[PDB]
C-alpha cells in the first residue's frame, strides 16, 4: 500500500537483519529465498520441505499472515525465525521492498 522500497531494503539491509538470513534470490543462507514471498506461488523451498501453499505456522499465504508471521516470527522444518516487532510504516515498506522481489 503506502510503502517505500527503498526504506524497505534499507530496513531489510540493516535495522531488519533479514539479509544476513534470507536471500533476495532464490538461494537460501539460512531460511528460503523471499523471492517470490508476497504472490500465491509462494517463495523456493528445498526439497523434501512442504507447508501445502501456506505459511509455517498454518497460516494462508496474505499480506496480513505474513506480517504477523514476520512480526512473530516461529519454527518451521527448515529453521528458525526471530520475532521482529516493528512500526506499520516500516512493515509497509518492507512489504513494498518483498514485492519487488520477483520469483522467475
Ligand atoms: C535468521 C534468524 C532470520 C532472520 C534474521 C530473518 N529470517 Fe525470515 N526466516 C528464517 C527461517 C529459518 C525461515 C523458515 C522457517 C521454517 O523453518 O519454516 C524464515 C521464513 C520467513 C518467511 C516465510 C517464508 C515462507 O515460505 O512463507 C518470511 C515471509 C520471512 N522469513 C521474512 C523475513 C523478514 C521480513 C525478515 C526481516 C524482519 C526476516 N525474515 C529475517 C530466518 C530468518
Amino acid at each position: 500500500a503506502n510503502g517505500d522500497p527503498a526504506k524497505g531494503q534499507l530496513y531489510f539491509e540493516n535495522e531488519g537483519g533479514c539479509l544476513a538470513c534470507h536471500s533476495t534470490g532464490t538461494d537460501k543462507l539460512v531460511g528460503p529465498g523471499l523471492a517470490g514471498v508476497m504472490t500465491t506461488a509462494g517463495p523456493v523451498y528445498p526439497e523434501g520441505v512442504n507447508y501445502r501453499g501456506n505459511l509455517p505456522n498454518g497460516q494462508p499465504r496474505t499480506e496480513e499472515n505474513i506480517a504477523a508471521w514476520i512480526r512473530s516470527g516461529g519454527q518451521g522444518q527448515i529453521g528458525v525465525m526471530s520475532p521482529h516487532e516493528m512500526s506499520d510504516e516500516d512493515m509497509a515498506n518492507l512489504l513494498a521492498y518483498l514485492h519487488t522481489l520477483k520469483r522467475p
